């Protein structure tokens, strides 16, 4: 059975990161090291300071001192922020809002950096998240169409609903694009990982895991045993 | 028996939050996680720094890493503050003073954001709280009348007296508006939760809990057993 | 026997407060919570940062999360400082030096805010404390006369001598004014609390307690048993 | 036998103070409280931040919450610094260098504030300490002559040599002035306290103690038993 | 058998450094001391703050208080940064990107400072790492050719791939240059150290070790036993 | 046998100092106190913040509260820095680079302050350390000649090589100058202290100790037993 990659979360907030052992804080390195110690191949690192930051050295420490691969997201919205992030040596970045608000910029980024770029999409069902005073979340399939035309290598789809994984949506995206899709959200137990691993032959590549870890539904080693060991 | 939702409090003060285990401080995530671990569906998060702040990343961490829903209040007084708060992805916000001092702004907010907006009212009996040099707390029923005309989805009524829950007031508001009302204050024991849960069929939706928790009157699991488990 | 109210001290210094368990520091909330846990009805909170500060959020946390009533003092010397303090929702404030240096301002404050205002007087015997290069402590009875004409609701008299409670002075003030008087200083043992409680029928309302607590002369529960439980 | 007062040292450095239990740091209040707990009547508090500072709130906390009397020194060199220090309510201050470099200012201070002012003199044998590029330590007896003419109430003489107490010098000063003299330095054992206590009838009032405490030569209770209990 | 030198890593990030005992943070001195305590001759110190800083005093502390030799890298990109680093007294520095982007500057540095200068090259296989919007990693052998013409004393080759040591590349560089080469990356077990030590007679001088230490593959004493004890 | 004075090191770095008990950080006072507790007469205090700072209060605390004598070095390079350091009351200072780069200034300092001034010389064998872009370490004997003409009271010679004590150099300097010389570096065991103590009759006065302490070669009490107890 083909392996479902896991990307346990590391959130950088006020220049530190929670680590799940109970909880403690410390550096992003210590949080990512905890996951590596458990058998992780990847971490999904979100720089929340940058998103809403000067954590470049903290991020570079993770890249330089750990074997785990870093997928970095948060505030990668313009030429300077993107170039600086890639200069840190991370394995991959995720673009988010601006990549959908600035489609030509996203295309320019994909053209230049190729498989180092993935695009994140936050969804409630099949609706894109986000509502401001004058802006609304666009049409998911119209957005996907633009990214596909740009040759986006990889999609990260985060279900943000609070009210299991959306298999139908993940299926539709893998079929429209023929690209790897990474799922996030909708995971409450190891059974949800089983459900996602059944989709690996269809193109679901991996899952970001975080909420279920902090909720104590399972540990990372338990998740890796279910998702698959390479 | 219909369930009374509980919204245990998390107060962000100097960029940290007390957690009740004895007390310790740490991040808002750790405080909200403690409640989630106890079975909470919601937390009522007050950004006191913003009210009297740059806690956006701390708040986003809670939203992103926890299953608990966040009702966010504190300093949501103008277009920028409101839009920024909603951009954090929180389930709901509460407006307070400005929403009563700027009725047209409140109406504009309700029109645009709908059920993401609730309005908080601080009361002593049936008098609105607040006295300045030249401003006084307005007429509770005149204020409610304006909010009802605006189509406010939900009210959060906090009894600030220090001298049980005001059943008569909560009854009157649910009947005037036909909207859900969340109670805060006047809770000293589990019996007060019983009293409030009897009002769920009349439209009392939930209770914010905080004072009684810190006073040791009960624990959150004990409260949830009384208020109801879904 | 009529109860003598106790107002155990909480001093906010560099944005933190000592807590007496040995001593430890933490937030003003944790200090006030310790007293509440012991049975306190009130705390006497002094913002020393403001007096000699941006502790508004820390103070609001105490008001919002605790059942104990807060009597707040420190740097309440002008329209802005006073209005901001009252906006925090505290039960009562104490004015100090400026209230005696600006009698018309004090009168204006008393007229507007009524029983939310008490005035603190520091004394050595019957002499008002304070000596600068060009200013001296005024005449205690001349100052009291002005406050009485203004209708001051309540006096807090702090004996600052270091060289038991001054029963004669407290008696004279209760008789001149017919107002409640709160005593501070001159307490070295539980017997001093007995002495003060005998004055409750004459108008001594309460005692601030602090020095004797830190000196280990008694604990707060021991003091409350002597002063009276409501 | 007349009692020799002890004034154990508290040094405020970077807004904190070492406490001798081993050593730990914390607030000036906690350091002064440790001495009070041991039976101290006085502490000799040096604000080193001010000397070489905004510790006003920390100092006021000590004054307000402790029974121990504070003798405050450090950076009290001009009208503003002196007035601010006295406004903190401390029992006594010590003037140092400026009081000898600005004799008329010192006289003005003594005239206004009387027994709240003592003057500190640092000595090596009978030579005043201090050598700059263009300034030298003046003549001890010529300096004393000016202070005596000014009516200085009290002298604090600190022996700064590192190469027992100088009984002859302390004798000469008490006889020239008829004023109380407080000794500091030259104390290596309890016997040195005995030597100093024999001088109490001649006018040596007290000793600052610090070096011997940190050196472990004795504890404060042991010192108080030797110096005398009132 | 000729000894392979080990250069265990110390990364200075936010003015502190992780130490591997589990992990803890503290000063760069404490991290380097841990390695020295284990038998290290060298540490490879990276100032990540400078790279992406004012850690000069922290670095000087290591140089001054420890017997271990420091190889310092990070942000040594111009005349001022280089001169300041060498003024700290470190045994050796490593130049990185600028040394390849500014070949004449690198030559000037090598000419002046000789064997105090080594040049670091980050590689994926035989491709130089780094891709920006308009800049790409140059040709490894063309870069090496320029450094050889400049008389570069020593090369530090870091394999940054995440997808054993590259013996062929290390062989080619030692043969092209006749200079010592230090390897970094590609070490997952003690066997990889054996592989590298076999290359010591060919000119591989040492290995930086870090990833494998934090991964728990071996301890530093275990590594030193394999690499060789002098 | 004449005693060899020991001057255990205290390095002030980021306003704190490592203390060797394992290691911990705290204040310079706590570090110097540890040495005093072990029997030290002197500490050699280096203000690395000043060298590469506002540690004046921290330094004054050491001087004022401890019996140990302080030899202070670091950044004493000009009239203001030197005068300020001496105003802290330290027993002695060491001048370093500027004293050799500004010989007339050094002479002016020696003329004014006499035996309070010692000059530090960093050496590799008999070569003065330091190489910049345009400056080189001068000729050791030519530098010494200038200092001797100036009447320098004392020399501190630090061997900075990393590749026992240099008896020949220390001998030559004591004979050229007839002044006390303090050695630093080249100490790996108690035997090296024996070697240095044999030179006391020739004019070697003392040794700074630090590297060997942190390396665990001996403890300070063990060193004092070897160097001599007065
Ligand atoms: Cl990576
Ligand atoms: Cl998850
Ligand atoms: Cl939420
Ligand atoms: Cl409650
Ligand atoms: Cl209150
Ligand atoms: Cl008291
Ligand atoms: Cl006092
Ligand atoms: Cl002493
Ligand atoms: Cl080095
Ligand atoms: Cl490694
Ligand atoms: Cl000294
Ligand atoms: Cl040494």
């Amino acid at each position: 059975q083909s392996v479902l990659e896991l990307l346990p979360a590391v959130d950088i907030v006020d220049g530190q990161a929670v680590r799940l052992l109970e909880t403690s804080y410390g550096t992003p390195l210590e949080a990512a090291l905890n996951w590596q110690n458990d058998g992780a191949e990847w971490v999904h690192m979100v720089d929340l300071d940058a998103a809403f930051g000067n954590n470049a050295a903290l991020i570079s420490d993770v890249v330089s001192q750990l074997n785990v691969k870093v997928e970095l997201s948060g505030g990668l919205r313009d030429d300077e922020s993107l170039e600086r992030a890639l200069e840190l040596g991370v394995a991959r970045v995720n673009l988010g809002t601006a990549a959908l608000e600035n489609p030509e910029w996203t295309r320019k980024a994909i053209d230049r950096f190729g498989d180092k770029i993935a695009v994140g999409l936050d969804v409630r069902g099949t609706t894109l998240a986000g509502r401001g005073w004058t802006k609304e979340g666009g049409d998911l399939w119209e957005v996907l169409a633009r990214l596909e035309d740009a040759g986006c290598a990889r999609y990260v789809v985060t279900d943000v609903t609070k009210d299991g994984p959306n298999v139908e949506l993940l299926r539709q995206m893998v079929e429209k694009t023929g690209k790897p899709v990474v799922a996030s959200g909708g995971i409450s137990s190891l059974e949800d990982l089983r459900v996602l691993r059944e989709l690996v032959p269809l193109g679901v590549e991996g899952a970001i895991v975080g909420k279920a870890l902090y909720a104590g539904a399972f540990t990372l080693p338990e998740a890796l045993d279910v998702a698959g060991r390479r």
